[PDB]
RNA sequence: UAUCUGGUUGAUCCUGCCAGUAGUCAUAUGCUUGUCUCAAAGUUAAGCCAUGCAUGUCUAAGUAUAAGCAAUUUAUACAGU
């Protein structure tokens, strides 16, 4: 089921006549929890327009994970896959598959994301600068996939020829 | 398996130093001061030290205080070898 959760805004000022005026950079989460998430980011005036300019952007940017069962696990259960390191600018995110029950342990930018992937059992880390609008969650959508970061290994060799 | 924030600017992103968040100490100081168990308690002048105490024990190593000889002390059923 689609879940929008909200991250953060920053409230960016920007100078004109007679004094400031005020627009919203807002970050929404997406995903699906069986196994996509979605990525969304764009301003408005309002706190009201940004959210929902965040939230309609993320569901064209949609990425699937592979976690879970199809029949057998194709998708590691309720865990990522293997493990995936990934820059975007002074900024690194790295990842690691955790045992169950452990719970998600992560950054809160990358929770969110994890958590609404239905990726349960993770530990995660992040090194260097953390900046949370841009560079930590587009690091953390590039890493955390299918499309992007992840490979499973079935998909490896269904990919050649046997 | 490692999550950073604030301060150089009109604003932004780097570089970079500083300040702060944590855990710890034979502890010291301000303040308040109600208990307990366990543990610890001169880091400075290896400086100068009063007084009392920290090193003794055996008679199971011997003559063997009879036979013979001064004085004093202790023990007993009687000898007290």
């Amino acid at each position: 089921g689609l879940q929008d959760e909200v991250m953060n805004i920053k409230p960016v000022q920007k100078q004109t006549r007679a004094g400031q005026r005020t627009r919203f950079k807002a970050v929404v989460v997406v995903g699906d929890s069986n196994g996509h998430v979605g990525l969304g980011i764009k301003t408005a005036k309002e706190v009201a327009g940004a959210i929902r300019a965040g939230i309609i952007i993320a569901k064209l940017s949609v990425i699937p994970i592979r976690r879970g069962y199809w029949g057998t696990n194709l998708g590691q259960p309720h865990s990522l896959a293997t493990k995936t390191t990934g820059k975007c600018g002074s900024v690194t995110v790295r990842l690691i598959p955790a045992p169950r029950g452990s719970g998600i342990v992560a950054s809160p930018a990358v929770k969110k994301l994890l958590q609404l992937a239905g990726v349960e059992d993770v530990y995660t880390q992040s090194n260097g600068k953390t900046r949370t609008l841009e560079n930590t969650l587009k690091a953390a959508f590039v890493a955390i996939g299918n499309t992007y970061g992840f490979l499973t290994p079935n998909l490896w060799a269904e990919q050649p020829l046997p």
